[PDB]
């Protein structure tokens, strides 16, 4: 009923000793929200200042209680009264005071949904305007990576809340040093210890964050220490990944006591370097170069001539004879039919027309400065169906560096192993038809590069290291827009090998209507569960009618198993027989469809399933039926 529950600490005030605090609270329409039952002030705190514990020592969030006792004033307003305010006495109206405001996900009396909702606000000693902040990150970080609105790992769903209890004064009373909030943050995502006492070794954390401090702490004029990350250096925070120095025995580094001397050494602007030097490097090295690539379909050949222009950051030619020594790999790869690939993974063309300088002897470069390259196999073009007339071929490419620099390619023989070696560039997608017509292209609309790039990067070179050179989605194989105008950077390239026959085998779940499923279901659960949304802004139930059968297993003698569109998507996370399907097999081809059988059954009833009589799937509930 309530889609968003809004918060704020309207009115303080300590005039009768311990401070009364009022909470207005609203929907999503700005109307006053009457009812509220699991209202509560989580913490109290006050702000002990950058430096008063010790030379170079943070500002510490100094606790001074919490309560749920309060009046619903039937008009929005809450009034919360603390029965034992402050029990350490240690309260300074000097400072700043915090309160940290939770409200549970449950319902109102008439039984209306209201859901979870959490927010920190500052203030003076006398309920004003606060005179100084802690202010570093903010909540919104952390939802690019973990679901918004439920729980990161336990507690709580905002990050000030989590900050809010895991305080130096916690961690001190318990003797735990790590589970302060500034060491524990970023010991969970580096690998260099373990955590908890199930001794978790962070290595998936590790592989996406990659110690990336610009993914938490990002230059904002609304967090007045956001700075903090480079300009405030202690012991306690850098040994989070530094697991190895004991600064009080000198070893792995100068004996240092305390933090008095950290920033003198270690001055922001290197702290702030180093640490984001090689991504900052990379990036630069990606936006260097471009590439515009045109392929054309010779009528009576039936073959594709795919062109690929290199062009400067400005979008300038250059001569591709000027930087052949340096290009590690291009490869061009070609399928047929963008909504409903037809070659499969086997069938497709596909060729490295350059490797470490080397021009394939099947590419030349023409007197334009062009690479230039035809297809060789069978293109199948027009055999099935209006979609036919189309192929479509991906580029991917990536150029030899060190230390931040391009560089020659100097060993024939480099198999791309070493990433330390080369960058992944833009890739690139062109189309071309038989007849000559306007091409077909895949929908884009319900998933694009703008979500993998929340927890990749969008400098996310995909499939770099011995297999592909890396290919990095940008704008340049952009072919429409959204209602906004803005270009939507697609995954249909990624077809030309995510085909609905699967990749090199049968048994991978190869399509791409599957394999983003497969792998993030399996690897990333703890991080999506269900969350549709992490991916999707809509489902295009729409391009089922585009698509035929789509393989699903692999028969005992190695050959392809198929099921119908429709059943094979659901059921990368909902497998047949599993816990995790209610529909039997025999259920499931009484409502028309073929599961784990031949390719020629599965496209004969591809369009035969009564699915969506039923299930009316939406971003915000996949689950839901009539
Ligand atoms: C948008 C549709 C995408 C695409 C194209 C990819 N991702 Fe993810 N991914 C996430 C996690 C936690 C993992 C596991 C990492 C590990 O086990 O170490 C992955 C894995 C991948 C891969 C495998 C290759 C690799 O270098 O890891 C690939 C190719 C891939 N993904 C592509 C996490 C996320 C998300 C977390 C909420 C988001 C959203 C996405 N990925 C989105 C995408
Ligand atoms: C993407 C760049 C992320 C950002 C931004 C944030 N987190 Fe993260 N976190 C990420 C991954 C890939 C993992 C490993 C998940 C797994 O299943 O192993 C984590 C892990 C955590 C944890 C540990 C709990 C766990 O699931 O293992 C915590 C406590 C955590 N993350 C918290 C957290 C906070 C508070 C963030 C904002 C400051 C935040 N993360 C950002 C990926 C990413
Ligand atoms: C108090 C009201 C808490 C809130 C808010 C959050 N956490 Fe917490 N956390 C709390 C306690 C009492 C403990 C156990 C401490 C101990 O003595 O072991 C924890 C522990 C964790 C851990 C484990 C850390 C480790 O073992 O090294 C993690 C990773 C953790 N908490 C994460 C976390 C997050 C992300 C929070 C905000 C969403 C959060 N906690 C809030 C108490 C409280
Ligand atoms: C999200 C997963 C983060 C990553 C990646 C990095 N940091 Fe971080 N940092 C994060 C949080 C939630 C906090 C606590 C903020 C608070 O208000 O308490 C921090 C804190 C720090 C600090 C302490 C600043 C202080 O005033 O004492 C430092 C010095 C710091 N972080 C450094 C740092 C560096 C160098 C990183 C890249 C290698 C980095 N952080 C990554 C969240 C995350
Ligand atoms: C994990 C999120 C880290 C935190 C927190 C801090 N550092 Fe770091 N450090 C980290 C990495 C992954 C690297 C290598 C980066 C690279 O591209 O080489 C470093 C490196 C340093 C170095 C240089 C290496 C050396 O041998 O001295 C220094 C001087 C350094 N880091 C300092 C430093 C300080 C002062 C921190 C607290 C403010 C700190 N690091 C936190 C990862 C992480
Ligand atoms: C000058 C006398 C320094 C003082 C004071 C502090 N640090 Fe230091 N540190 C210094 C140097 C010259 C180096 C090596 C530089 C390199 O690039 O190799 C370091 C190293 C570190 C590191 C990284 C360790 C590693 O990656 O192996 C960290 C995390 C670090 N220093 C932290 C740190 C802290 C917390 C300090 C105050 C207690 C501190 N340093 C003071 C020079 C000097
Ligand atoms: C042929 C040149 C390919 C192109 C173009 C793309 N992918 Fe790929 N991918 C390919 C193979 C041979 C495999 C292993 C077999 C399998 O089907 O799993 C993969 C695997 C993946 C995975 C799973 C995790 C992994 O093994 O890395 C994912 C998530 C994936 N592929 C995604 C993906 C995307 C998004 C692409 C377009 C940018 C893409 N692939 C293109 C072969 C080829
Ligand atoms: C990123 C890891 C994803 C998550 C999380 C979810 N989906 Fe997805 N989905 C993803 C990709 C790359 C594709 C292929 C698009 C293409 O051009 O083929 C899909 C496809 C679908 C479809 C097909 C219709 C469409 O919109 O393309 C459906 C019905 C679908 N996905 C459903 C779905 C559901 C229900 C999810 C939550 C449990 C979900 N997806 C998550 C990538 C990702
Ligand atoms: C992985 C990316 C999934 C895809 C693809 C589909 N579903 Fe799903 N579904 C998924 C999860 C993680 C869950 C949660 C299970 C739990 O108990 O937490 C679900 C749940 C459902 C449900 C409700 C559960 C039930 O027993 O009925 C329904 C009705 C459902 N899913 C339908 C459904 C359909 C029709 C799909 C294809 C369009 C589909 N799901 C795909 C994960 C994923
Ligand atoms: C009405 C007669 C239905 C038809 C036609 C289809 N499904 Fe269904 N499905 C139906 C119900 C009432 C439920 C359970 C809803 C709940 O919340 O419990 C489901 C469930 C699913 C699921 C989730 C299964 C699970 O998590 O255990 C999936 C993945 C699913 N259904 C897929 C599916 C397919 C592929 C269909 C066409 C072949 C199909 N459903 C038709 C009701 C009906
Ligand atoms: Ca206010
Ligand atoms: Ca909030
Ligand atoms: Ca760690
Ligand atoms: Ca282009
Ligand atoms: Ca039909």
């Amino acid at each position: 009923s309530i889609q968003t529950l809004n918060l704020d600490i309207t009115k303080v005030s300590y005039e009768n000793g311990a401070p009364m605090v009022t909470v207005f609270a609203t929907n999503e329409a700005d109307m006053p929200v009457i009812g509220l039952a699991n209202l509560e002030i989580k913490k109290a705190l006050q702000l002990i200042p950058e430096g008063a514990t010790g030379p170079g020592n943070s500002a510490n969030w100094q606790g001074l209680g919490s309560s749920k006792s309060y009046v619903d004033n039937k008009n929005g307003s809450y009034t919360f009264k603390f029965d034992a305010f402050d029990s350490n006495k240690v309260f300074n109206a000097q400072l700043t005071q915090r309160f940290n405001v939770v409200s549970a996900a449950g319902k109102l009396a008439d039984g209306t949904t209201v859901p979870v909702a959490e927010m920190v606000e500052d203030f003076d000693g006398q309920g004003n305007a606060p005179q100084y902040t802690k202010n570093i990150v903010s909540h919104e970080v952390c939802a690019s990576c973990h679901v918004e609105g439920e729980k990161i790992y336990h507690q709580a769903t905002e990050v000030e809340t989590c900050i809010s209890c895991h305080t130096q004064e916690f961690a001190d009373g318990r003797g735990k040093p790590h589970v302060a909030f500034s060491h524990l943050i970023h010991n969970v995502h580096n690998a260099n210890k373990a955590w908890g006492k199930d001794n978790k070794i962070p290595t998936v954390a590790q592989n996406i964050v990659q110690d990336n401090c610009q993914v938490c702490h990002v230059e904002s004029d609304m967090l007045t220490e956001a700075k903090n990350w480079s300009r405030i250096p202690t012991m306690e925070v850098c040994s989070s990944c530094h697991v190895d120095i004991d600064f009080a025995k000198g070893k792995g580094h100068s004996q240092q006591l305390d933090n008095s001397n950290c920033i003198a050494c270690h001055n922001s602007d290197w702290t702030a370097e180093l640490h984001t030097a090689k991504t900052t490097a990379t990036k630069n090295l990606i936006n260097q170069y471009g590439i515009e690539t045109t392929s054309t379909i010779n009528t009576e050949t039936k073959a594709a001539t795919i062109s690929v222009q290199v062009v400067d950051a400005n979008g300038t030619a250059v001569d591709l004879k000027t930087i052949l020594p340096k290009v590690q790999r291009l490869e061009i790869i070609t399928n047929v039919g963008p909504n409903n690939a037809t070659l499969g993974y086997s069938g497709k063309d596909s060729i490295f027309a350059i490797k470490n300088g080397a021009l394939d002897p099947k590419a030349t470069i023409n007197d334009a400065g062009k690479l230039v390259y035809t297809t060789t196999k069978d293109l199948k073009l027009g055999q099935n169906g209006a979609d036919s007339d189309t192929a479509f071929s991906f580029v991917g490419w990536s150029m030899c560096s060190s230390e931040g620099k391009f560089v020659d390619c100097a060993d024939p023989a480099f198999d791309g192993v070493d990433v330390t070696k080369y960058t992944g560039m833009k890739a690139d997608l062109a189309f071309a038809t038989l007849s000559g017509k306007a091409p077909s292209t895949r929908h884009v609309d319900s998933v694009n590069m703008t979500a993998c790039a929340n927890c990749h990067t969008a400098e996310f070179e995909i499939h770099k290291g011995k297999q592909h050179a890396g290919f990095v989605m940008t704008e340049q194989l952009s072919h429409t827009q959204d209602a906004n105008g803005k270009a939507i950077v697609g995954l249909d390239a990624c077809v030309t090998c995510h085909t609905p026959d699967g990749t090199y085998s049968f048994a991978n779940r190869g399509a791409l209507e599957l394999k983003l499923h497969k792998k993030h279901v399996e690897d990333a659960y703890g991080l999506i569960g269900g969350n549709c949304a992490s991916c999707h802004s809509d489902f295009n139930l729409e391009s089922f009618k585009k698509k035929g059968a789509l393989n699903t297993a692999a028969a005992a003698d190695k050959t392809g198993l198929y099921s119908t569109p429709i059943t094979a998507t659901c059921t990368t996370c909902h497998t047949v027989g599993s816990q995790y399907m209610v529909h039997t097999k025999e259920t499931l081809e009484s409502f028309g469809a073929v599961v784990d059988g031949t390719k020629d059954d599965a496209t004969s009833a591809a369009q035969s399933e009564t699915c969506f009589y039923c299930h009316t799937p939406t971003v915000a509930d996949h689950t839901k039926v009539k």
